[PDB]
């Protein structure tokens, strides 16, 4: 018996055990968890918990930013566990030994290992599944309906949005059209793919590495000014979704199902406008000067912390004992991605005995996110790339995602490198944390008043002034430093 905290979704069950594979699981290990399961807001509920000093044994699927996990070794909330991985963890032992470079990633200035990581090879490089998170999709039903071309610039996006808008192409008589929608900030429902088209872009962590080896902020950029500027065009025309800046997820993809939208971002269609051939990728387009760019984000298949081990854990070398089944190859897909053999609900794989491998099955038009968020555990594991056709197929989405992603976006990546993972000491992280908790949602506050309120040209001056006064100098020479320590 142990006490883990882990996040699932509200889809799931709230006790975790009601999983078909954690029952397995206690089959095979012998361990029961008692969970404590929060399924909105974990981050918050976790931080409250570590406040009042009200730890379980090990905090499953985590994934705490850098700054915490520092925060919490030093003030002796969690343990490191690299002497717990020599001695009890064979499975995780082999994937370092066949993969060096994770025990790297793992690895804090200070030389201990604090988490266990998630670990997934889907693509490499500019190839990387991760490349490109709030992909743009469009209406292709609607163009083909109204005798338009797919537009290849900025400007012939604009007039196809205008069709959209006025031109009925759902053929209701009824101005139900959304032309252009999105949920705003972090994520893969974002706008700001689009930003690209003006040059250089944007991503989540607003940070670039440019071909002269120079760290970007990229929301101090002219290029960015120009992007805002454009979805206020967009704003001012009435193609933008009325409750852009409001609705949810759910609002989003309740729209999504019933085919209102024009274009739109996600990470894929099948989650939001359905598994039909009426949505198509938008292809990247060309700015009004030319530019013609898709700016990478620095996202990887590697997240630090899918657990951690609290310094009030019972019993050490059950917990990293646990964990390490965790790693074996069946296992980790598993966690992963969902199961088989589920008598009573629809199953991502099945298990073929004659090879003891897994195989993705067919959804009858279920979502891929759906019955992932139902079944999945999360936590940590690894599926490396030697594990596709021996240990499980490739998810078929997966696999598309990969091809799309080669073959609309890679040729414009023109930026040789992004920003890599580093692990920095804790006190540049405590810097970097003061700083981004000024400049993160005041990116984001001024982005959406501009875009409603179209008074850019007045305020951008003050607003990077304020940017330098919440220490933006300051973090780019940390965030440079990283980068240059890296590449030596
Ligand atoms: O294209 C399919 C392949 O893409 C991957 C890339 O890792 O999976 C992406 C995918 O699932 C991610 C998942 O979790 C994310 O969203 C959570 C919700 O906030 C968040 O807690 C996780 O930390 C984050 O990783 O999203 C779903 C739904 O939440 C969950 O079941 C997953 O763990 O993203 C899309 C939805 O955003 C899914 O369609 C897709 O699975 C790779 O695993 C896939 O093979
Ligand atoms: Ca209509
Ligand atoms: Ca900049």
């Amino acid at each position: 018996t142990l006490k883990f905290m882990t996040a699932s979704s509200p889809l799931s069950p709230k006790d975790p055990n009601e999983k078909l594979i954690l029952q397995r699981l206690e089959k095979e290990t012998g361990v029961h968890i008692d969970w404590t399961n929060y399924q909105s807001d974990f981050a918050e509920k976790r931080n409250l918990d570590i406040s009042s000093g009200d730890l379980p044994d090990a905090i499953h699927n985590d994934g705490a930013s850098d700054v915490d996990l520092m925060n919490w070794a030093k003030k002796g909330v969690i343990i490191p566990v690299e002497d717990l991985i020599d001695k009890y963890m064979p499975n995780l032992k082999k994937i370092l030994d066949e993969k060096p470079e994770y025990k790297a990633l793992m690895t804090a200035p200070d030389g201990h290992i604090y988490s266990f990581p998630w670990i997934e090879e889907l693509g490499d490089g500019k190839e990387s599944i991760h490349s490109v998170n709030d992909m743009a999709w469009i209406n292709k039903d609607w163009l083909k309906k109204l005798g338009l071309e797919m537009p290849k610039t900025t400007d012939d996006l604009i007039k196809v949005l205008e069709a959209f808008k006025n031109g009925d192409p759902n053929g209701n008589g009824e101005a139900d059209e959304i032309p252009f929608s999105f949920i705003s900030g972090n994520g893969n429902e974002d706008f700001k793919f689009l930003f690209a088209a003006f040059g250089i872009g944007d991503n989540d962590d607003h940070l670039v590495v440019g071909n002269d080896g120079k760290v970007d902020f990229t929301a101090d950029n002219d290029n960015y000014k120009e992007g805002v500027k454009f979805i206020r065009q967009l704003q001012e025309k009435g193609l933008i979704d009325k409750e852009a800046f409001e609705h949810d997820w759910n609002s989003y993809i309740a729209k999504g199902h019933d085919q209102k939208f024009g274009v739109y971002f996600t990470w894929d269609k099948n989650n939001v406008t359905g598994s039909n051939e009426s949505y198509d990728v938008l292809p990247v387009l060309a700015g009004p000067s030319g530019q013609k760019h898709v700016a990478r984000t620095n996202g990887m298949g590697f997240a630090r912390d899918k657990m951690v081990i609290t310094s009030v854990n019972k019993n050490l070398e059950l917990t990293a004992k646990w964990i390490d089944a965790q790693y074996a190859p069946l296992q980790s897909v598993q966690n992963n991605w969902g199961t088989y053999g589920d008598d009573k609900q629809q199953n991502i794989f099945e298990l073929d005995q004659a090879s003891n491998s897994l195989k993705h099955l067919p959804l009858n038009g279920t979502a891929p996110a759906e019955l992932r968020q139902k079944t999945e555990v999360g936590g940590p594991l690894a599926i490396l790339d030697s594990y596709y056709g021996k240990v499980t197929t490739m998810p078929d989405d997966a696999k598309w995602r990969l091809d799309l992603i080669k073959e609309y976006y890679v040729p414009y990546m023109s930026n040789v490198n992004n920003y890599p993972r580093v692990f920095m000491t804790q006190e540049d992280l405590d810097k970097i944390a003061h700083i981004e908790a000024d400049m993160n949602d005041y990116i984001y506050r001024k982005r959406a008043e501009w875009i409603v309120n179209g008074n850019i040209d007045t305020e951008w001056d003050d607003y990077k002034k304020e940017l330098e006064k919440y220490g933006l100098s300051d973090y780019l020479a940390i965030k440079q430093k990283y980068y240059d320590q890296y590449q030596a």
